[PDB]
């Protein structure tokens, strides 16, 4: 519906708090082919209540996460001063959620069937099974999307979309807040449109120069550290289902989740009983645990989920895994999972070397024993991107944007998903400021911490950056 060239966004009330307005923006699928296929990006806008500086455009990360949904969430925790001075704007990146066309690969049944599998058998036969499933997944993506849209969903094109959004909002310069993956949008935008950046907050950092395997292993270490902090906390509390000795927590954890796999056939699930018909598979138990380690706000749920497992029940861990997968109460998945893969697979060269992948699994098992089953087998499956039918549109490199205004990178000391040091490195590459938050969670801005939010508010409004060494 949105007209292919700079037709202004037609705003209409969303059908929802704060007089929110909604509209669509047309962008070209291929920027080298502006008369070609068009994508329609969905936008949400919460008008400022005071003297408007401009729009605060956010991205929640993922990739594959809806910026409209995140804006609705952020609206509730937005500081009064930011609400006064900025229109809060969310957008769904190309291919995500309400934007069109939307990346779709799996049916709801495809996803359910995969989650029912233990996903633990890394024998040659098990690796072949996983890689066959992966090839069929990629075939489904190609069949539903076509190679042309898949080729162009990457962050390099999201950054160009973002400048079109800036201009469509009437802003001369971009004020931007990005979480996790959204800091790759931020630094890509910073490199291509440095003269358009008014202000940037980047919470939970992606280092675009990282080696993909070492970044994955650092992420594995981040989740093991988070697991360790969760379990040492749990050990102080009565009835801790992992026990009172945190040196034994990984062992006790495996005594609870390992029985969900048939000990004589690793392909056979023995799911824990739930009220849901699915029951709790081993793979969903791990995924639900990973979900809970995103925030101490979810640690009570992990404790509930593990206490249930003592009695061979799995309802809370299943619900946590559903939250991770974004499967709603009617069994419908949103498209975040499929979009996340399709975007990740074009944002850098995939790992295709079998030895590197096998060595990565050998190391991951030692770095993060909570989420590995049994023993190293000598084999491991290639990731989905090794089979991707469309080439990368970005290459790892250190951010180089010399004219860029000072920016703020927020980094949490025991962030499991984007570890602390990645924020230090990103702030170094941007020559920006590093704001430290001491905690065991992924992201922190506009999530209840006045110390963080006061720094962010002063930067968004006055351009003031935190002093060197600032901590919250």
């Amino acid at each position: 519906a949105a007209a292919a060239l700079a037709q202004p966004v037609e705003w209409t009330p969303c059908r929802i708090p704060g007089g929110a307005l909604c509209g669509k923006l047309a962008v070209p699928v291929d920027y080298d082919r502006p008369d070609g296929d068009v994508a329609a990006l969905a936008l949400i806008r919460f008008p400022a209540t005071g003297d408007k500086i401009g729009s605060l455009v956010i991205n929640p990360g993922g990739p594959g996460e809806s910026g409209i949904e995140a804006a609705l969430g952020v609206f509730q925790t937005l500081p009064k001063r930011v609400h006064e001075r900025f229109d809060l704007v969310g957008f769904d990146p190309r291919g995500v959620a309400s934007s069109r066309p939307a990346i779709w690969c799996n049916s709801d049944a495809d996803n359910d069937r995969l989650r029912a599998e233990p996903q633990v058998d890394y024998s040659r036969e098990g690796v072949a099974h996983i890689e066959n499933e992966t090839k069929q997944f990629v075939g489904r993506c190609v069949d539903k999307m076509g190679k042309n849209f898949l080729a162009h969903v990457g962050t390099v094109n999201v950054a160009k979309d973002l400048d079109a959004i800036r201009a469509a909002l009437g802003d001369d310069k971009l004020t931007y807040l990005g979480y996790s993956y959204g800091t790759r949008i931020g630094s890509a935008y910073a490199e291509e449109f440095p003269q358009r950046v008014r202000a940037m907050i980047l919470d939970g950092a992606v280092d675009p120069n990282a080696d993909p395997i070492e970044a994955e292993l650092r992420q594995a270490k981040g989740f093991q550290d988070a697991f360790n902090n969760y379990a040492a906390d749990c050990a102080k509390n009565a009835g801790c289902p992992l026990g009172a000795d945190p040196a034994k927590a990984v062992e006790v954890y495996h005594s609870l989740v390992d029985p969900l796999v048939d000990p004589d056939n690793p392909r056979i699930s023995r799911p824990a009983r739930t009220k849901d018909p699915r029951g709790l598979s081993y793979s969903d138990a791990i995924v639900g645990t990973i979900m809970a380690l995103y925030s101490p706000n979810l640690w009570q749920h992990l404790t509930d989920g593990l206490s249930e497992l003592v009695d061979n029940r799995g309802d809370t861990l299943l619900a946590l895994a559903d939250m991770y997968m974004r499967r709603d109460s009617h069994g419908r998945y949103n498209n975040s999972g499929d979009a996340r893969v399709a975007i990740n697979c074009v944002d850098q060269p995939p790992v295709t070397d079998r030895d590197k992948v096998i060595d990565e699994d050998r190391r991951a098992r030692e770095i993060a024993p909570f989420m590995s089953y049994g023993k190293f087998t000598g084999d491991a499956p290639l990731g989905t991107c090794a089979f991707w039918p469309v080439p990368p549109t970005s290459q790892p490199h250190a951010v180089s944007a010399p004219g860029l205004v000072p920016t703020v990178v927020v980094s949490t000391t025991h962030d499991p998903a984007t570890p602390y040091k990645a924020g230090v490195d990103l702030a170094n590459q941007l020559r920006g400021s590093l704001l430290t938050f001491d905690g065991t969670q992924h992201t922190v801005v506009f999530q209840g911490d006045s110390c963080i939010d006061e720094y962010v508010t002063a930067y968004l409004i006055g351009g003031t950056t935190p002093p060197s060494g600032a901590k919250c």
